[PDB]
This record gives structure tokens, sequence and C-alpha cells, in this order.
């Protein structure tokens, strides 16, 4: 296996103070349990059962994620990150974090957001409308890689909408992890229909460049109506089915670039397939949504090489976004 850089950011934490990402070493330094009241639970979630709530002490909207027992290293990553990168762009600011002195189990408060069920939303988003939110989760990804950070789950479940408001935070960095040059991550880190091909042939060496092909699967869903749009059985398949659209012949380029050892259970699976023209997923129901720049923003992000994708500051220049810079 060849090593891999990341083309920006590459050396953010290298000239960071170890503070900043030995999460590890990290003291938390809490709230009062009694400072919120529980208002609405939201929903259960894997690992929290989240609740609308309001600070009785100063009367802010809040949001409350009660978390299940977890290896507490996980969710002292998790807190690092979002101290860190509180502030910025589009990154949802955690508030306070409490504990309950009865039962001892921790819970984060975050600041409220409306969200829409977004099975519904994208249903309904114009032209522009994928434009200009596109252009807002830019502005978190490339906020979040400038200080470090990958996010590794960049999905739809993990983008809040209000869209009365036209407002947009990226949420749930409970996977999200420091970037180091030269260190090979574990590749069991995101959703499976937005694992990039990296992941899948277990690729090690990867990057920012990571969330910036799960922006492509949202930006594929989005504009052609088809959520989600690689829509694999399993790892294995996931791929199969990234390579019936984009290639068989790129992929076998990708692994012999980087003297990647292909699982031998990919033999009989993957085939022959050609990179199918973007243009084949257009029809008439998703045609408004469907520019020669979309097009061309979306070849240049669902892209086999890592390296070759567009960097988030790269993706904000494009033609794509040239409306919505008002």
């Amino acid at each position: 296996p060849v090593p891999s850089r990341a083309r920006v950011y590459t050396d953010v934490n290298t000239h960071r103070p170890r503070e900043y990402w030995d999460y590890e070493s990290h003291v938390v330094e809490w709230g009062n349990q009694d400072d919120y009241q529980l208002v609405r639970k939201l929903g259960r979630g894997k690992y929290s059962e989240v609740f609308e709530a309001v600070n009785i002490t100063n009367n802010e909207k809040v949001v409350v994620k009660i978390l299940k027992p977890v290896k507490k290293k996980k969710i002292k990553r998790e807190i690092k990150i979002l101290e860190n990168l509180r502030g910025g762009p589009n990154i949802i600011t955690l508030a306070d974090i409490v504990k309950d002195p009865v039962s001892r189990t921790p819970a984060l408060v975050f600041e409220h957001v409306n969200n829409t069920d977004f099975k519904q939303l994208y249903q309904t988003l114009t032209d522009y409308d994928i434009r200009f939110y596109m252009y807002e989760i830019l502005k978190a990804l490339d906020y979040c890689h400038s200080m470090g950070i990958m996010h590794r789950d960049v999905k739809p479940h993990n983008v809040m909408i209000d869209h009365e408001h036209r407002k947009l935070r990226l949420i749930d960095w409970g996977l999200a992890e420091f970037y180091h040059p030269g260190q090979e991550y574990n590749v069991r880190v995101a959703s499976r229909y937005f694992k990039g091909p990296e992941l899948l042939v277990d690729y090690q060496m990867y990057d920012y460049s990571l969330d910036m092909w799960s922006l492509g699967c949202m930006l594929a869903s989005m504009i052609f109506r088809k959520e989600p749009f690689f829509h694999g059985h399993d790892n294995y398949d996931q791929l199969v089915r990234i390579a019936k659209v984009l290639g068989t012949e790129d992929l076998y380029d990708y692994i012999d670039k980087y003297n990647i050892e292909l699982d031998p259970r990919f033999n009989d699976i993957l085939g022959r397939h050609s990179r199918k023209r973007w243009e084949r997923f257009v029809h008439s129901e998703n045609q408004h949504l469907v520019s020669p720049e979309a097009l061309d923003f979306l070849d240049k992000l669902l892209r086999y090489d890592h390296q070759s994708r567009l960097t988030a500051r790269e993706a904000m220049e494009h033609p794509y976004f040239y409306t919505v810079v008002k």
C-alpha cells in the first residue's frame, strides 16, 4: 500500500499544541443537571434518546442528547471535536455537558434547531435550494477540515435543516477524527450508502476527502431524486453498485495506483462495467434540478481516487454555486 497525503490542510495538527488533538487527556467541565427542564421526546437514536428542552436559567431553547452507556474515550473525542469547532459556520454548537447525579449517565446539550423530516424535504427542493444548502454544508466541511478534523459520517440524517429560516447545521460528530499526515485509520467509520471506495477496499491512509465523497452521494440523491443513490445491500455490494456507475476500469486503476490488496472476495462480484454518463440518470421528473454545471460538480466529487476529488473550498468555487454568492 502506497502512502497518501491530504492535498489541503495536511499539517494543521502537526503545528498544533498537544492539548488540541489529545482528546484522551481532555478534562470535561460539567454543568448543572437541574439547570435544564425536559419538555418533549424527539425520538430514539441508536446511542442516545433525544429530548426537546429549555434552559430554565436564561430561557434558551435547547436540545439534550441523553447518552446510552458507551466507552468514555469515544464521547471525550466527540466533546473535544465539538469544542474545537464551536463558533464555526453551520457547525452545531455544544451549549453544555451535564450528568445525572443519581444515575451517573451523561447527556450533551446542543442548540435547538427545528428540523424537517429530510425524507419529505428533498421531495420539494428547488434547483436553487439544492445549490444553497450544498453551499451551506460545504461551509461546515471546509471549516472543519481547516481545523484538522474529518467528520466521517456525512449523510442527510446528520444535516439539520430549518427551512423556514433557511438555516443548516452539521451534527453527530461521534465518528469524527483528527487528521494526522501519514496516520492509518480504521475504515469501519461511515454509513454504508455514503462510504468512500477507499473504505470499501480497506485503504487506511485516508483524509478529509472521504467527506467529499459522502457529500457527492448526497448531491446525487438530491439532483436525481433517488435517495440513497448507491443502494448497496452490504459493504461488498456497495462497491459493486458504485462500479456499475463509475466503471470497473477506473476502480482497478485505483487499486494499482495505491498498490491496494483487494479482498479476494471481490473477484466474483465486481465483473466488468463501463463509466455511465450522468445524463443517463436524468428523467423528466428530476430534469429541473439537473444542469450542465451540476453534473460537472458531481463528476468531480464522485471519483475513486480520493486525491482527485475536489476539496471543500475548491468545490465552493465551482460554477454551480455562482448565484448563491449574494
